RNA sequence: GGAAAUUAGGUGCGCUUGGCGCUAUAGUUCCUUGAAAAAGUUGCUAUAGUAAGGGCGACCCGAGGCGUUGGGGAUCGCCUAGCCCGUUUUUACGGGCUCUCCCCAU
DNA sequence: TTTGGAAAGCCAAGCGCACCTAATTTCC
DNA sequence: TTTCCAAA
């Protein structure tokens, strides 16, 4: 009852194998597969969430206080007037408004319209982009043609002859916040001239009160939380890096492990010399090697440990290139600090400087920094956190250290740094100078092990932690079927730059009880080169390659690799692990593995362990979550009916993007209103050699019945068609669908039907209700009733079992095409992982266990047998006898 | 393999802003089709919508991940969960306890 | 029905933290 | 990757 584990663990999968050492067979193998990155769509929807209703809320509290301050009676007052027909552009009313009294509509318009869009503004703390450049460019031309205001600059300057608002991508139009600020006080200040009653100061200073409100890139206590904890000490948080303990605790411990070498041997610097090069590190700027040669005056016999000395010699080269130490932090705070007067008896402590770095990393607004200064910052539950310090601090000092920008932490918390610094003063190595503190250095585990793997710590990587937690749920499954394992061997793919390697190695070593045996590592790490070399030199050589590879790390311990290099020393003047291996490993990864066992001499396998052997079945993980993307996100126009039931849809589309036929033919909305344009482009299509980037890199113009150039044509709408639309905004557009949620499946008079779930529907009250047509509209779907008998609900990666009805067979396709003269394999029925339904056809997609072959375009109607089954972590399956249609009910 | 530091990088997660794109409507503009009624096209500007939908004014949630169980999953729960006890490994170690629902298994 | 495949919202300008790599050092 | 269209 010991086993030796091998494990084959990437990013999308988790082959595994229990092999008996000692019996010298492989008892089990198998594969857990778990197929921008993941949280980038749901991240960006967030941003573009907050900054649409922030962007509304501040033209709402506008207009709310319009009324207040009595431009209007009430709101619904307020819309009507401004929802009359208004005879002058916004912008000419911006540059009316600096030389005569606007109406109260005008005025109301142009408060408004200042409000939309607020321009650039810098948060830079440390190339110019195309933004800077013209913020920058735009702040010349107001300054240099004495344009009063940016809609005067907007309406009287060539740079936007054709257009105000960007177009193409570019950013033509972005000015800076602040030339906005200088409009807005400049109109308050022109209509105040001119006897506009609605432009008082108190107005004005409302006004740009709400329209310069924004939030601060972080508040209270959310770097706090993100920041890490202390590796000795883990209540306490990790010091900033910009602390005085901080950059003296890295100083010392960058001074004591210096080596000087001569032709006798190594020796460090004693505690004079360490001092001298302490000193100069606290004046100087920045040191190198070759400033810590000068100050000690140190013989040219003696070289630096770790620096490339070459051939030549060539000293002062590469120890000036060589950047030993740099307080930039220290230096930066301590410049700011001899600005400001103190009195006779006091000094700057290491206090002021942990308490201004703490500050400036901990928090990044205003608000925050000066609160916590003036030693009475309350945190997100109202609980007063002291400075460091417990000073008070002047609004001089706090006006002038916000001026600095300090960024990241150390691994150790304050508490730690001041415990081991004064052992780092009596020259001792950091690893010492840790434990004659009370660390220890290695901070060890204390805790203890145990028989199944425990929770992995939920990590913010979300592909790692999937991986880590699959393997988890791999592993533990095995223990509880076969026990302890002796050890377990692992290779990694390189697919989470060492994360999932280093992670996971440790985690099995700290956490997992072996089984007791003499073997030293239980965890043992192996190369994808020697892994790659046995199966090679074996012949050995899809998603069972994972369960391959997990036989051949399984029997890679550094004994075998001996008897692989005493072999090719041996051959300069081919090892198996045991007779049969190939044989055994090709059986275990066939269809027919007891056919292939029993054809090996002198029953290789016994009566029992043959009654046990099952074909490897390749384990899929489920996806059985409610949420995701509603819809397509783009805005569609419904322009009509095809024959066949089909929306017609149109939207505007770049000329660039269209698609033309081999006559530079396109399917444009309203071509019989436009023969002009529409000729215009196929003609400009067919000019150029059908190169639509050449074609459409400059400007096309619309004829004008007289023949002259008319306007520029940037885009028009573009028919298509499609079955299943969603209306948004009240009917004013339709959006196509995203993923399917699940198929609901149906039996009626022993056909199948199916019914497409999306996520729209999970808002709705009711189920749809109407089972797909083939090529008809959703009008002519049929209305489930209780003629239909539900049979269950497919999610991807759901199993099932199909046969055919005699007729024909099904046709799989292999994934990878072959030199073979069949590529398809054609089968009466099959065990598969749904992938999904084609709603135009009701016909699905699967994929047979391993991937190596699938399905596509299979209708459903027909068939003699349609079943669900369900798959554990290790392959077995279970057969789905009866489910009821779920309502679907998110709790947003 | 493990601790800390440095230099140069990488991946991910989170946040604040800016500007578009698309849709709808109005004006203007290029007009086109149509006997007419009408319908629609090009450019510019404005106003509105921009997950679907839900909860209470620098309002909030809403496309991600994980937990579970006899074995699995979630629309449930959580996101660095909760809540106790033991212990001088008291910033640690140990041991208890625990929502709703679906499929499978005995 | 099966097969082949097009389309899918996007970029600029920053502020942060976590984890990981390569090289270098002192250490268990 | 996924929906689902039009071609085969
Ligand atoms: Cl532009």
């Amino acid at each position: 009852m010991a086993y030796t584990m091998g494990i084959d663990v990437g990013i999308a999968s988790c082959g595994w194998a229990i092999v008996d050492l000692e019996r010298q067979r492989i008892i089990d193998i198998g594969v857990r597969t778990f197929e921008e990155a993941l949280a980038v769509p749901r991240r960006e929807a967030r941003s573009s969430r907050r900054r649409l209703r922030r962007k509304k809320h501040r033209i709402e509290r506008l207009k709310h206080m319009f009324v207040r301050n009595g431009l209007a009676v009430d709101i619904q007052h307020l819309e009507q007037t401004l929802r009359s027909q208004n005879e002058i552009d916004v912008w000419q009313l911006r540059v009316d408004g600096l030389d005569r009294m606007l109406t109260q509509k005008e005025w109301l318009r142009v408060l408004i319209h200042l409000a939309q869009r607020r321009g650039f503004q810098s948060n830079r703390k440390t190339e110019d982009g195309q933004v800077l450049v013209n913020v920058t460019e735009n702040d010349r031309l107001m300054e240099e043609k004495d344009y009063r205001t940016v809609a005067e600059m907007m309406v009287k300057d060539e740079k936007f002859s054709d257009h105000k608002r960007n177009k193409n991508g570019n950013y033509h139009g972005v000015v800076s916040r602040s030339s906005l600020l200088v409009e807005i006080h400049t109109l308050f200040e022109t209509q105040r001239q001119h006897h506009n009653s609605l432009a008082s100061k108190d107005f004005e200073l409302e006004y740009v009160n709400i329209w310069s409100a924004q939030r601060p890139v972080a508040t209270k206590d959310q770097i706090e939380k993100m920041i890490g904890t202390c590796t000795f000490l883990p209540k306490e948080k990790r010091a900033p890096k910009a602390s005085w303990h901080f950059q003296y605790f890295m100083l010392l411990q960058t001074i004591n492990h210096i080596r000087i070498t001569n032709v006798q041997g190594t020796r460090s610097l004693n505690k004079e010399e360490i001092e001298q090069v302490v000193n100069m590190a606290l004046t100087k700027s920045k040191v190198s090697y070759h400033d810590t040669r000068k100050i000690l005056d140190l013989s040219e016999e003696y070289q630096f440990v770790g620096l490339d000395y070459g051939k030549e010699d060539e000293k002062k080269k590469v120890e000036s290139k060589e950047t030993i130490i740099k307080l930039d932090d220290y230096h930066k705070l301590n410049k700011i600090f001899n600005e400001v007067e103190l009195a006779k008896g006091e000094t700057w402590e290491a206090d002021d400087y942990d308490t201004v770095a703490y500050a400036l990393t901990f928090f990044k607004d205003d608000e925050d920094i000066r609160d916590y200064l003036q030693n009475k910052y309350k945190d997100s539950k109202n609980r007063l956190v002291k400075n460091l310090a417990n000073k008070e601090y002047t609004n001089e000092l706090i006006g002038k250290v916000s001026t600095l920008s300090f960024r990241k932490v150390g691994h150790l918390s304050l508490k730690a740094l001041r415990k081991i610094i004064p052992f780092l003063e009596q020259g001792m190595t950091y690893d010492k100078a840790c434990q004659a503190a009370g660390f220890d250095f290695q901070g060890i585990s204390k805790k203890k092990r145990s028989v199944v793997l425990p929770v992995i710590d939920q990590i913010s990587n979300p592909v790692v932690n999937r991986a880590l937690t699959q393997t988890r749920k791999v592993i533990n499954a095995l223990i509880k079927k076969y026990g302890s394992p002796e050890t377990i061997h692992i290779e990694t793919g390189g697919g989470s730059g060492g994360y999932i390697t280093k992670y996971l190695s440790h985690f099995i070593s700290t956490n997992l009880e072996f089984s007791p045996s003499d073997k030293k590592k239980k965890v043992v790490n192996t190369s994808g080169r020697i892994t790659s070399h046995l199966r090679s030199r074996w012949g050995l050589e899809n998603d069972l390659h994972h369960a391959m590879d997990a036989i051949v790390i399984a029997v890679t311990s550094d004994s075998f690799i001996q008897q692989v290099t005493n072999y090719y020393k041996r051959k300069e003047r081919f090892p198996l692990p045991w007779k049969f291996f190939r044989e055994e490993v090709i059986a275990r990864l066939s269809p027919n593995p007891k056919e292939q066992i029993e054809a090996l001499p002198n029953h290789f396998y016994s009566e029992d362990e043959l009654a046990d052997l099952q074909p490897i079945f390749v384990s899929r993980m489920p996806k059985r979550s409610i949420t995701g993307e509603a819809h397509q996100a783009q805005f569609r126009r419904v322009v009509g009916k095809t024959k066949e039931g089909k929306n017609i849809t149109a939207k505007k589309t770049a000329l660039v993007d269209i698609s033309y036929d081999k006559n530079g033919d396109f399917n444009m909305y309203g071509r019989e209103t436009d023969p002009a344009t529409y000729e215009a482009i196929k003609e400009r299509y067919l000019e150029f050699g059908g190169n639509v980037k050449k074609a459409f890199s400059t400007d096309l113009h619309k004829p004008k019945k007289d023949g002259t150039k008319g306007p520029l044509i940037k885009s028009v709408r573009i028919m298509e068609n499609k079955t299943l639309v969603h209306p948004v905004n009240k009917g004013k557009g339709v959006v196509y669908n995203s993923s399917i949620v699940r198929t609901d499946v149906f039996q009626r008079k022993e056909k199948y039907y199916l019914l497409p779930v999306y996520v729209t529907d999970v808002t709705k009250g009711k189920l749809p209700n109407k089972v797909i047509v083939a090529k008809k509209g959703y009008h002519d779907w049929i209305e489930v009733d209780d003629s239909f008998t539900f049979l269950f609900s497919l999610y991807p990666n759901d199993l099932i079992f199909i046969r055919q009805n005699p007729k024909k067979k099904i046709s799989l396709k292999k994934r990878i095409e072959s030199h073979s003269i069949s590529d398809s394999k054609e089968v009466q029925e099959i065990h598969a992982y749904y992938k999904g339904v084609d709603s135009s056809t009701a016909a699905i997609e699967f994929i047979i266990h391993d991937g190596s072959y699938y399905a596509k375009g299979v209708g459903v109607q027909n068939l003699d047998c349609f079943e669900k089954y369900q798959v554990d972590i290790l392959g077995n399956y279970f057969k789905v006898k009866g489910e009821k249609r779920l309502e679907l009910e998110t709790s947003d």
